């Protein structure tokens, strides 16, 4: 229960692959997901070469604690993972399978940038660290990398599940670690979005621009004030969703426009109003005939524009 | 504490059966609920085999770091089931009897199509893996599959426990895999839904309505903008107690289609007070007139060809 | 560490009994609470008998692992319980004297038909499966069945704790089971609800029947709707402390009878406008003076049914 | 290992300290408070008794399974404590110095009546089970009581930790028990409610009496009815932070008192505008007038008599 | 297994690092972080020195059972810390070199007078107990103190994470203790305030002073009322964000002073209206247009004074 010797010089290669059995509770406000695969580790151990004819196996069974397993872990979980040994097999010439399944919280972060139409690469990071014996170096076997067809993140579309081959390899605390980055891509099923938030948000904004087919001042702050705060109900569940991000993002630029849009129309009924009042109705006319086009076309501009920045 | 031989090439036949003690926590928002069961396992060692004259008794009771246990495990689980071995008896021939009590929270999607007056069925799907000794494959015991009549998952009825028979055998990382398809059906106890959210926001819908009965433009607009906040805080309160779908809900549909109810009568108000300001009420009156018959008229039959849609 | 063997052919009798330390966490939501108590088990031994003369000690103290001990589980908790062995103590003839501390979060129904003048029956389920050697009974010994003084159930009072002293026994897969109800009674502390929910939601009702007593449709319309929001932000707060029931608890029927009350006031409020507005204030005056009396007395008799009906 | 054998007859004194490193989590609504502390004991063994000279060594340790240790629980806990023995010293005539670190979740009543200017006792209570060999018995070591100059409760001033040195000797399951009671004395930092809670609250009422110097109906409807839905948001909101007790609290008292005054000015708003329409403008004026005065001076005089009452 | 013996009477220097892999959960309520990490330990060993000419080998690797290791726990932890020893490796002068990697939830008070433009110093702070045999005293390796450059705490900007390289040696409960203290400094990212709640929070207040602009007295109430209402809104959302502090923060400051503004503001409103029914519009004119200018002048000016105390 020491590593592998190297016959030359050489790092000892093991080899890795991520199955994934089940994925769930991606959680936005925390850029964390839940995941159960199976983990399957291979590496050359000379010391445990048999031969198939004298021993009268071609394979050979091993417990976890009768021979020597590389310490692969996690680098982005929030606990060390909750693993389960399924099988270690040893061929004639020492090679050594072992797989297990096991279970993680992931860290990793999200770009809300283009939410509730963005797509995500979640990463899962596997690294091992060498001993004063010998350099450890991770590989990837593809033919042990995949997903079960039933595996379903709710409220996402899972595209890939990859591995970058190429691992980074890099000193920490004067020891070499390698690091290998198994990608999961997934897009957001933003459907839902369209007839329980953006769909009322628009029609709450029409209803606020009525105000500017009437003359009736008490009628117009009660057109304009009420629509305004269930604006402001919609903007505290949007943000609830969602973390706190140093970066403006989509459905954040859209919701703070409106709010502009509401203040603008109450300085235009406020203005309607103060006119009437002055007996200059013609003047009050022209800006409120004005306002019926202006404020759906200046929200129409406003919106290619932010589609433009964001997409 | 290698697999039990085989006389002839056959695979090792593992009879298994789940008895539910309790049914707790179906998150509906998470897709789980937690379970608490017993898993009773049966196959022949006959490395086992003894005789009851030789050793006094007529059944063996082992402990399971004693014998040979196969590494049966739930697919759909969020984590590893907690489980205490309850008994292992081993009869004269070699056949063994395992009998555990497990808690675990099962994964299992749900259809909100139909929400409130939806039915589902929950799955536990218990696997095992092949060895290279030889191949195991699961079987079902129908007098060992039932549940305790005291079994209760709140909101819910349930009508039937049972277990697909034959196992889904395939091949996953170069080994045989035999999983078993256990079926919970339970259907939505609406019932709550109709004096808490249903009739509620039909009142409010229909307090709108009283709008066609007035010629007061500031008491219209106070009527149809209040009760559609109150319509938002339904939706809100609706939305929160269900996960965002690829697919449109029966609920969420009556829902979006009130909110189109209010905007048209937003319109409607706002149609009716233009008219009367610019002296032609006779129009005015004819659309009010209308209005009382079609919205009521529109809205039932809406309502008649959506039940139509989703049932 | 086999069962003690049957001096002639009868089953054997564990005694038991459950002292109550901690009481906490009665989440009516999950019909779920928490328990900390003293578990007692007593059972007769013969092959652990001592001569008391001859030995000197008049008690043996035994490690659990030293001796054979039954496997007692709950039938309704979550997961298994959290214990500890207290002491192990064996009587010259051979009778144990078992006794552990243990935790769990029990699983038990609640009746909300009469919420919140609710009492409930929480039930401990403690359960023994047979071996193939020997039948295991449970009893009670009711001097070892009991509560502290000082155990509390924030929002309820504590009655009483007592057990049914005759199992239920019965076969399960094959194996007698014997289970013992233990019972603690409790009922729920109603003061809160009446300065917090009950006189709050009478007050708002009362201000809507003060535009009984107003010909303004405008003040009218506003108290109405208003109060009317206040109601639908009370319901919802309500149904948040509570789970969906199949049947109507108590105050989800005057919750819900209360929106009649404010959908029939809308309807006499638009009467009165509409027959003002026709010129007919002789038959606005009379609705509206009968509704002055009509409104409370149907709501005192209405509120005599409901009572009638639940108590 | 069994009890140190006694002398003539006495009871063992095992002396206890707890030494708190951290307070978190003071949970109002659970009763509970979390706790991270030293716990000493120390008892004579005269069995572990050595001579100096010969030893070599002024003190032995050993490991706590080499040694008899008393059982010494807490009673007031969650869940048994999360404890790490820290070290086991042996002095010459065989006195046992303990010391572990432990964490646990603690229930302690709390006294709401006059929250938020309230004080509470918080308790841990150490407890110990006597053996049929001897009785065991508790003492206070004043030496080793006390807590670090850091440990912060948030939201709360920490006065002192102290420990009643007297148990409380009882019979618990026919063997007697002793326990020491441990006393955390704390009081609330009520700072935060005056800018956040109770000036916003007063702040609403005193704009709701605006409707004394207002003769417009629909206006003064408008400001009541406002006013009271904002004091229903406050009674909410400082209800989820409260459980529900059998018994009246100061902010409780106030709230529900605010209420009162909120229907009354309601009616004053109602009879003000019954008796214009009634062409009786003198009377309403006199009533409008007294109204001025009576509401801030009843307001003034009624929380004066209930300060008295609660303080 | 016991202490490293002294060549003279020094204590044991236990050389210690942290390099942060994680750091997630920084909850401002709780005034925790959860933090994953390596900790690294060095002390020398003499028993443990061997010849490195005669050995062959440069290094000794042991398993943390074979070898004295000294006991390091965490001051300002909820719980103990989940470790997996990484690696431990011997010199052959006997200096041992320590790895492991941790998980821990850490306790850290928050300074939140600056909120949302604060900084913090979160601390983690490692602890060591003397033993009878000898002192032991913790040093910090710089070279072993550190961090990932991926490591991200989401709605912060990290700034550094140094150690103090001075212990904080002193005796508690009649021995020695050796404290070092580890801190993280952090920076709030205040950007998403500013669209969320700051701007929208300044609009409604003047929308509030759109009142100074209309004689509508109906009006008036309806647009001071209804934006206060809508800032209690904006309080809450806040005051659910942050714990109860006993001093005044940045924010609480300007959400108090925003009360006083809507306060006067409906003052204003009363008193035109009342000057305006006494027939003296004159008067109600010349304090109308005065509060134009007051009410936004007096705001920035508190602001300006509020800034400037703050930063
Ligand atoms: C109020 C404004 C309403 C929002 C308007 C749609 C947002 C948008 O512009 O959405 C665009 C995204 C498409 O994104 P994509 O192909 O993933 O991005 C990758 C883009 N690159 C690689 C080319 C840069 O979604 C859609 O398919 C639009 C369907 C939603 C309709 C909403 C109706 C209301
Ligand atoms: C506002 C709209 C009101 C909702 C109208 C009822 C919805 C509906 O039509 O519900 C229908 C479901 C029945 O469902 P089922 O037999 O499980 O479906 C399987 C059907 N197949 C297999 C034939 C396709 O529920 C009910 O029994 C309705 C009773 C509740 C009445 C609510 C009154 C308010
Ligand atoms: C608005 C509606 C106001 C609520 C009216 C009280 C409901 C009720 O009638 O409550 C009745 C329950 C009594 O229950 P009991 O004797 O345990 O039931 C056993 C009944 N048998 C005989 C069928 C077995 O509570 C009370 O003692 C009421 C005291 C509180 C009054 C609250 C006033 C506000
Ligand atoms: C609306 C009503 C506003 C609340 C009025 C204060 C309540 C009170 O009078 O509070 C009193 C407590 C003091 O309590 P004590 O000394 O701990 O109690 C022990 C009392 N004996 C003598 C019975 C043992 O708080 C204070 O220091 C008052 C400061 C808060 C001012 C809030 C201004 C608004
Ligand atoms: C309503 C009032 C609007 C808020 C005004 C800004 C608050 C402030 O005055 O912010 C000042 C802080 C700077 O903080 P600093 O350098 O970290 O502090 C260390 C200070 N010393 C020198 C005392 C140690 O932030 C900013 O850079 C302001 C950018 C945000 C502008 C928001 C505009 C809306
Ligand atoms: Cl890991
Ligand atoms: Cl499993
Ligand atoms: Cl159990
Ligand atoms: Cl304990
Ligand atoms: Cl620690
Ligand atoms: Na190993
Ligand atoms: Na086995
Ligand atoms: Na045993
Ligand atoms: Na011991
Ligand atoms: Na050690
Ligand atoms: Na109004």
């Amino acid at each position: 229960v020491s590593p592998p010797p190297p016959i030359a010089d050489e790092p000892l290669t093991v080899n890795t692959g991520i199955y994934l059995i089940e994925c769930y509770s991606l959680d936005d406000k925390a850029e964390t997901f839940k995941v159960n695969a199976f983990l399957s580790l291979s590496w050359k151990d000379r010391r445990l070469a048999f031969d198939p004819v004298r021993s009268g196996v071609r394979v050979k069974t091993y417990e976890p604690e009768a021979i020597w397993i590389p310490e692969i872990r996690f680098v982005n979980v929030e606990n060390a993972r909750d693993a389960d040994v399924v099988d270690i097999s040893v061929s004639p010439d020492g090679t050594v399978q072992y797989l297990e399944r096991f279970s993680a919280r992931v860290l990793s972060p999200l770009d809300f940038r283009r939410y509730p139409f963005d797509s995500q690469t979640l990463h899962i990071y596997l690294i091992v660290r060498s001993v004063d014996t010998r350099n450890i170096v991770l590989a990837v076997d593809l033919e042990k990398v995949g997903k079960n067809d039933d595996v379903f993140l709710t409220g996402w579309d899972i595209e890939s599940f990859t591995a970058v081959v190429k691992p980074a390899n890099f000193a920490l605390e004067d020891r070499l670690e390698s690091k290998l980055d198994y990608q999961l891509r997934i897009s957001r099923q933003y459907f839902s979005y369209i007839p329980n938030i953006i769909l009322p948000m628009l029609f709450i904004l029409f209803i606020s621009w009525t105000a500017f087919w009437s003359t009736s001042y008490e009628a117009n702050v009660t057109l304009v004030v009420s629509t305004l705060i269930a604006h402001i109900a919609a903007n505290i569940l949007v943000e609830t969703n969602l973390p706190k991000t140093p970066y403006m993002t989509y459905t954040g630029a859209i919701i703070f426009m409106i709010y502009l849009f509401y203040f603008v129309a109450v300085i235009e009924v406020t203005v309607q109003h103060y006119l009437k009042v002055e007996s200059q109705p013609a003047r009050a006319a022209s800006i409120t005939r004005a306002s019926r086009i202006a404020f759906p076309v200046v929200f129409l501009l406003a919106n290619i524009i932010l589609a433009f920045l964001f997409f």
